[PDB]
């Protein structure tokens, strides 16, 4: 009685160990695909199925297990598996121990097996289980990567299974054409293309290069013909295309890739494509080819390398070599889509220069492909509505709907079954074979089927192998098929033309898998052989390894964890992650540039990014010296494979953070004249091929800023409300006063004024309490400028009140100020609103009972409304702000208060092993708050600025040349004068204003 899989006895012991572990394996093969618990719960059921049959043989030693593996597991999967499991016993260095919980599997093994086993045996068993787990995810991951889905599901796992012959032997739109999308699409296509290239180079071409005595130099050329060159180009192009996008900020319609093509086209890099397109479409190509796998030694070497290898190299490789053609033709038809949909002038200029330089190459192939022979090979190599028609075309079909096991049809032709009376039309489908007898034109009885065809039987199409010989006997252009538990059927064709057609699609299905597998094995192997030493930690500080005393990460923030994030760490490590060669982080670069002045200085940062930029190259070996001035020179090629792949990412990001720097921090270089000087001189030293583009990028921005500082008047969308005139004629700045100017006009101008101030505020001025530092004027020019405004305005209000001795007039004044509040409220100017509340809560005013008595009851409710904005920690206010759309002027007070609580609630540094790490968590938390500030800086108000009035409020000097304390006392003293205490009589003060005291008021004009 084999051990149950559920298991009916022990169920919660086989479902809570695999799912959590396999999720990590998927990130090892395809770090670009998402995990799905549903899919992972299906894989564990497969891995468990394997664990049973392996324990059936009941091995007691690590040697008895190997036997069961070589027998059950097909080839060559059994040879690579035993090589991996052995690596576990050799105790040799490995990426990581068995991902799957070994201490969870070990006890359960002795239960299923039935007896005691050494720990060395268990590890060997799980080792195999690991190789198989990763093998399934590696396969299904490929298909998900090909269909461009980016997500894996339990469903697509089944599809990849059926496509196999090994795993089945053991387990048994879019009309839209946006400019940005085509780039992301092409980049996805070129990635698949490059993968196919590596398949042709490291799987097909490698064997011909390995065996020299059989295949010579020119012998290989006659087959592939400059295929490597095409690869080195696609990589570079894929490089510059990923770099241009990585440099494109969010404030841009689309990356400028036009310059990229211009460089390659100017160098005529698309020439090897022409040489290739010819050597492949030649009339005498297939001849030299087929006459290459027939020569002595060839037919035997192909088989030794792998089983079924020969069949694909002869009936598939030719079709794979046609890819670079269609690929190259795709560029031309794509560049034209760029010039048409280019949103930039300078960009479109580089597009024309590219297409023009590729006219000779385009016109070339456009005529090479139009050949009477070449054109016939192109159309050949080139839901669901089709399957229903084909299934319908079948009469009395006894199988399950074709769509049960088939998603597509490969080809449709005719063949003659040996021992078969009539030629059978054949429908080709993935995982299925269809045979029918034609009855076209033949008479039928009324009511009987009218279908053209008639099919007797069907085949699985899994695990079938074909061998053919154009024998003396009446067998020609035929293939051999082995029915399971059945005699093989020979299928003949009319000519070799169709023979290759069938052999193509057929061999491709069952053989494609072996390729993708052998490719991943090779690629992975190459990365291991290439030993790369980390830069000397003595000459390069950023090279020092990572630990728990120089850098920290958070587990909470990220479960995968996926994208890494840092809690704290020294400035060195911080900059390392700021320009981490492996991956690029946009969020971190933004945050860092906003909150770096709290623990690092501008001059300091510049000096550090330079150190990070310039990296000492590994000293050439002794043999490189004698050859550095002579032929047969190393050329440091082995070093370039790392230098080029390390320098680029590292230095690219150094120029990236340096790009954002000179764009969103132009004030830093404006504050220190020497800082900018260093910047322009550091760029001058930066030299290189593609480095020019990014250099011109930085320089262009720097010049753009300088011309911005020197000498505006932007326009907005209609329509601006007509300005409201006051009792005093326009232009008369002298008569300007609270009662004189028109209520709503005053609010508009103050709203504009306070809005610019708010927008001007840089999130930097609010980090590390730089406004509290003695050097407040330097770090927070805008913040302070805003604060001073609120003070002056509020004071001005109180001054307009207490100085109005006459009660009748002071009531008017207070009444007017309340009206101005209303217009702040409707203009979403919460600032000005609360600036009025402050004057109404001031000592000199809050005590004027006699004044606040003679004001309308309708206005009191308006004032009391605002008084409630402060209550409950600005609860009412915060709720109101979230229901408001810009333009609006937020109350800045709330932000300052929170920011403080954050920098006081969190230690500036974290102590680890006596060391001191810069707590970056604070920096982010603060940035989160500063974000809520920028959210409202986007859209300005739609109001026409009036020079005189704007100036008037900019020149507000209530205190005159007095001090805060002095002037405030005076106000309170005037309050005790205009309204004495209860016992003291209330004097009758004369009127000061000799103009109409009646409000307009607060009523916009119809026009």
């Amino acid at each position: 009685l084999p051990y149950e899989f559920f298991s009916e006895e022990n169920a919660p012991k086989w479902r809570g160990l695999l799912v959590p572990a396999l999720k990590k394996v998927q990130g090892q093969v395809h770090p670009t695909l998402e995990s799905n618990d549903d899919a992972l719960q299906y894989v564990e059921e497969l891995i468990l199925q394997l664990l049973n049959m392996l324990c059936q043989a009941q091995p007691r030693s690590a040697s008895d297990v190997e036997e069961r593996v070589q027998k059950s597991f097909p080839h060559p999967i059994d040879k690579w598996a035993i090589a991996d499991a052995q690596s576990a016993i050799e105790k040799r260095k490995r990426r990581n121990p068995l991902s799957l919980p070994v201490e969870k599997i070990h006890p359960l093994l002795k239960e299923v097996l039935g007896y005691k086993i050494d720990h060395q045996v268990s590890v060997y068993i799980v080792a195999v289980l690991e190789y198989i787990s990763a093998d399934i995810l590696k396969l299904v991951g490929n298909y998900v990567r090909n269909i461009r889905h980016y997500e894996i599901t339990k469903q697509d796992i089944k599809v990849a299974m059926c496509a196999d012959k090994v795993l089945m032997d053991m387990f048994h739109t879019s009309g839209e054409q946006t400019y940005y999308d085509l780039v992301k699409a092409f980049m996805a296509e070129i990635r698949q293309y490059i993968r196919e290239l590596n398949l042709i180079i490291k799987v097909f071409r490698e064997p011909f290069v390995s065996n020299s005595k059989l295949f010579s130099a020119n012998d290989v050329e006659n087959i592939f013909s400059r295929i490597v060159d095409i690869h080195e180009l696609s990589v570079k192009l894929l490089g510059h295309i990923e770099d241009t996008v990585e440099m494109t900020d969010e404030g841009s319609p689309h990356p400028l890739v036009g310059s990229c093509f211009e460089d390659l086209a100017e160098e005529l890099a698309f020439d090897p494509y022409e040489s290739y397109a010819r050597d492949i479409l030649r009339p005498g190509f297939h001849d030299r080819f087929l006459s290459q796998l027939s020569k002595p030694g060839a037919a035997l070497y192909l088989q030794s390398i792998g089983e079924g290898f020969k069949e694909a190299v002869q009936y598939v490789l030719p079709r794979l070599l046609l890819a670079p053609v269609y690929h190259c033709l795709h560029y031309f038809e794509l560049l034209k889509q760029l010039e048409e949909k280019s949103e930039d002038q300078e960009d479109k200029e580089c597009l024309k220069q590219a297409i023009t330089a590729l006219l000779n190459v385009q016109s070339g192939m456009e005529k090479i492909c139009s050949k009477s022979l070449a054109k016939r090979r192109l159309s050949e190599s080139a839901a669901i509505k089709k399957m229903n028609e084909i299934q319908k075309n079948i009469d009395g079909w006894e199988g399950k709907d074709i769509g049960q096991c088939c998603n597509e049809f490969i080809m449709e032709g005719t063949l003659t079954r040996v021992g078969a009376k009539h030629e059978r039309h054949i429908f080709l489908f993935d995982g299925l074979m269809i045979c029918c007898k034609s009855n076209h034109g033949q008479p039928r009885l009324p009511g009987a089927s009218n279908a053209e065809y008639r099919l007797k039987e069907k085949f699985f199409m899994r695990k079938v192998q074909i061998n053919d010989k154009d024998d003396t006997n009446e067998y020609k252009h035929a293939f051999e098929i082995i029915l399971k538990d059945e005699n093989s059927v020979i299928f003949s064709a009319k000519s070799a033309e169709e023979k290759n057609n069938w052999m193509a699609a057929l061999i491709s299905l069952q053989y494609r898998s072996t390729l993708e597998r052998m490719l991943d094995v090779t690629m992975l192997q190459e990365e291991k052989e290439e030993q790369m030493r980390l830069p000397s930690a003595d000459v390069y500080r950023f090279a020092e390894p990572d630990s728990e005393e120089n850098i920290i990460f958070e587990e909470n923030m990220q479960p995968k964890a996926g994208i890494p994030i840092i809690k704290a760490g020294t400035v060195i490590k911080l900059i390392e992650r700021l320009t981490y060669h492996m991956y690029a982080d946009p969020n971190f670069v933004r945050t860092f540039l906003t909150t770096y002045r709290s623990f690092c200085k501008p001059q300091e940062l510049l000096s550090l990014i330079i150190e990070r930029f310039e990296i000492p190259e590994p000293e050439p070996t002794e043999a490189d010296r004698i050859a550095i001035e002579n032929g047969d020179q190393p050329l440091s090629a082995e070093l370039k494979r790392f230098r080029k792949e390390y320098i680029q990412p590292v230095q690219l990001r150094v120029l990236n953070v340096c790009r954002h720097w000179v764009e969103h921090h132009f004030y830093d270089f404006e504050r220190d004249a020497y800082l900018l000087q260093r910047m322009e001189e550091f760029i001058g030293t930066v030299r290189g091929k593609a480095m020019k583009k990014w250099v011109e990028s930085i320089t262009k921005i720097i010049q753009r800023k300088k011309i911005a500082r020197d000498n505006h008047n932007i326009t907005f969308q209609s329509s601006p409300p007509t300005v409201e005139w006051h009792i005093s004629r326009p232009g008369h700045i002298e008569t300007f006063d609270l009662l004189t100017l028109h209520p709503i006009e005053i609010a508009r101008q103050l709203t504009l004024l306070e809005s610019d101030l708010y927008r001007a505020v840089q999130p930097s001025e609010l980090v590390g309490s730089v406004w509290t530092k003695e050097d407040k004027e330097i770090n927070s020019p805008n913040l302070l400028k805003m604060i001073r405004h609120t003070t002056n305005l509020t004071l001005w209000f109180e001054k307009c009140i207490v100085e109005t001795e006459n009660l009748e007039e002071r009531v008017a004044v207070v009444s007017r100020i309340i009206e101005i509040l209303q217009v702040f409220q409707e203009l979403n100017n919460f600032n000005g609103v609360l600036e009025v509340v402050s004057a109404m809560n001031s000592s000199p005013v809050y005590r004027l009972d006699h004044t606040f008595e003679q004001i309308p009851s309708r206005q009191k409710k308006i004032l009391e409304e605002a008084h409630e904005l402060s209550e409950d920690h600005y609860k009412k206010y915060l709720a109101k702000l979230r229901s408001i759309n810009p333009p609006c002027v937020p109350f800045f007070g709330i932000y300052l208060t929170n920011i403080l609580k954050t920098e006081e609630g969190n230690p500036e540094v974290l102590k680890r092993h006596g060391k001191e790490l810069i707590n970056f968590s604070k920096r982010r938390k603060v940035a989160e708050i500063t974000g809520e500030i920028q959210q409202y800086q986007n859209q300005p108000y739609c109001l026409r600025v009036e020079s005189d009035i704007k100036r008037f409020f900019e020149n507000l000097n209530p205190m005159g040349n007095s001090m805060e304390k002095e002037f405030t006392d005076y106000l309170f003293n005037k309050s005790l004068e205009i309204e004495p205490r209860n016992p003291k009589p209330l004097p009758r003060f004369p009127k000061k204003y000799s103009y109409p005291l009646k409000s307009p008021g607060v009523r916009p004009s119809n026009p």
